[PDB]
């Protein structure tokens, strides 16, 4: 299946994931695309904030489903 991720940027990225995805592996995947390292990421998806263990089917995140990425440096 494939997920959206918006950035506060304004471009959009989109991903290849499985519904058993854990929210680590979508970090991962993002981090092969963009760069930046999992643990510098933060991502939202209708305004919560997805934890590195759960899974995308604990979110209930379907296909074409968007994911808010949010940068946190420290
Ligand atoms: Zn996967
Ligand atoms: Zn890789
Ligand atoms: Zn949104």
């Amino acid at each position: 299946m494939q997920i959206f991720v918006k950035t506060l940027t304004g471009k959009t990225i989109t991903l290849e994931v499985e519904p058993s995805d854990t929210i680590e592996n979508v970090k991962a995947k993002i981090q092969d695309k963009e760069g930046i390292p999992p643990d510098q990421q933060r991502l939202i998806f209708a305004g919560k904030q997805l934890e590195d263990g759960r899974t995308l089917s604990d979110y209930n995140i379907q296909k074409e489903s968007t994911l808010h990425l949010v940068l946190r440096l420290r």
